[PDB]
């Protein structure tokens, strides 16, 4: 159970953006149906009054949060990867309009899954701006609690792999858009039963032979990075 409080962008805390550039649920509870409208943009997909200003190459980083911003941000349990994907506004996530940025599961050195790390980071996350067009973007980060992913949700509908998503309304304004965003995956519909990634047991298998679920990171991504960028504690 988490949610986004807001972004910074190049260490700077744009405030609270929830109900105002994040299109917020009412609550923390994951998305389980992989065919719902819900894995969009969660239960509540609508714009919302304000996009954040950023151009290519900033530093855009999610704050995740539990209760209260700062706190504990998610449940230790809910080991899992930490993706990033990008729409045009205009697709309203509709279509196949969803491309990764950002891919992170396991880190084999330290031992610790991005939700981990995440914890650590005290809830941030960071992708470097794409230089795509300048315009109107969501950005949508997806964390996979896998901790019930040993069942599927469509199989047995109280356990099955979760999906922490949130949707920030982002405006690229400078960019030489000289990587122009490609098509990318529907959701929801990009995940099945059958993809990899989904159903895993992480209490009996390694976490070295886990694969997150596809698609690949586009050529086009600036990469990104799970770590603390600012004290909310000054804020
Ligand atoms: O630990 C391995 C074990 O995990 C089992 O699943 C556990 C989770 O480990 C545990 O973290 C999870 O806790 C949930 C709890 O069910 C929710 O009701 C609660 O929701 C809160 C929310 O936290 C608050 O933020 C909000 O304000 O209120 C709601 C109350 O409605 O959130 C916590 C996580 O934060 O519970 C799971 C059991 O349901 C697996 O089942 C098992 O297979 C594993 O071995
Ligand atoms: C999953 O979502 C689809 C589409 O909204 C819906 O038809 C189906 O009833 C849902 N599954 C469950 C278990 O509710
Ligand atoms: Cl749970
Ligand atoms: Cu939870």
């Amino acid at each position: 159970h988490t949610l986004v409080w807001g972004v910074w962008v190049n260490g700077v805390d744009q405030g609270d953006g929830r109900n105002i550039y994040i299109r917020s649920p009412p609550n923390n509870n994951p998305v389980k149906n992989l065919t719902s409208p819900d894995m969009t943009c969660n239960v509540d997909n609508r714009v919302v009054p304000k996009s954040v200003p950023v151009n290519a190459g900033d530093t855009l980083t999610f704050e995740w949060y539990h209760n209260t911003r700062d706190d504990d941000i998610i449940a230790s349990s809910h080991h899992g990867p930490i993706a990033v994907y990008i729409a045009p506004a205009a697709s309203n996530g509709q279509g196949n309009v969803w491309v990764k940025l950002f891919e992170d599961a396991y880190n084999v050195t330290n031992s610790t899954w991005a939700v981990d790390r995440l914890i650590t980071a005290h809830g941030q996350h960071s992708v470097v701006v794409p230089h795509v067009a300048p315009g109107d973007y969501l950005f949508r980060a997806e964390i996979i609690a896998l901790h019930e992913a040993d069942s599927l949700y469509s199989q047995n509908p109280i356990r099955g792999a979760q999906f922490y998503i949130s949707c920030a309304q982002i405006t690229i304004n400078s960019s030489d858009d000289s990587t122009p965003l490609p098509a990318g995956v529907p959701f929801p519909g990009a995940y099945t039963d059958s993809t990899p990634g989904i159903q895993f047991n992480i209490y009996t298998t390694p976490a070295t032979s886990y694969v997150a679920p596809p698609p690949s990171v586009w050529s086009g991504a600036l990469g990104g990075s799970i770590a603390q960028v600012g004290d909310a504690s000054l804020e």
